[PDB]
């Protein structure tokens, strides 16, 4: 059982490594080969915060962004998004202005937010520097970590602190 049930969604540009962070944080897994559905809707992870059990049911876009879009309804019911870039690419960061903005179109109005920079293994082709982007999430309020699912940096402290932003809201 838990205490609380907490949605949560990854979004963000095709190939940023969504489906990668899910599974390594839910299975501790993780696969270069192409993933374009994960044989499941969502992943479960339970977690321990404050002495509260918290089950945390994260949604994959199943690929939909690769040649569609994501639908409203997956927006709406989600508790907190995590809006994904990949750190070697300069687009995918100035995307996540556009991605901010579907989810103030189609998201609860209250829904948690928390920027991810992944891929943060790959310095050599890094060009999203850190200040960047933070600069940038402190700008609107909102957390922001780097990770790399390949290496597990950062992927259990950015969904324990979305949780811990989830709970705040909550208790409120
Ligand atoms: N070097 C590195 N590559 C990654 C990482 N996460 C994902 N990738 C690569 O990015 C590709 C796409 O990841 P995927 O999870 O399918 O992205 P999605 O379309 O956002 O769900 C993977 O096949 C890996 O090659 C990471 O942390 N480091
Ligand atoms: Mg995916």
């Amino acid at each position: 059982e838990y205490d609380y049930l907490f949605k949560l969604l990854l979004i963000g540009d095709s190939g940023v490594g969504k489906s990668c962070l899910l599974l390594r944080f839910a299975d501790d897994t993780y696969t270069e080969s192409y993933i374009s559905t994960i044989g499941v809707d969502f992943k479960i992870r339970t977690i321990e915060l404050d002495g509260k059990t918290i089950k945390l049911q994260i949604w994959d876009t199943a690929g939909q962004e690769r040649f569609r879009d994501i639908t409203s309804s997956y927006y709406r019911g989600a508790h907190g998004i995590i809006v994904v870039y990949d750190v070697t690419d300069q687009e995918s960061f100035n995307n996540v202005k556009q991605w901010l903005q579907e989810i103030d179109r189609y998201a609860s109005e209250n829904v948690n937010k928390l920027l991810v920079g992944n891929k943060c293994d790959l310095t050599t082709k890094k060009v999203v520097d850190y200040t960047t982007a933070k600069e940038f999430a402190d700008s609107l309020g909102i957390p922001f970590l780097e990770t790399s699912a390949k290496n597990a940096t950062n992927v259990e402290q950015s969904f324990m602190t979305m949780a811990a932003e989830i709970k705040k809201r909550m208790l409120e």
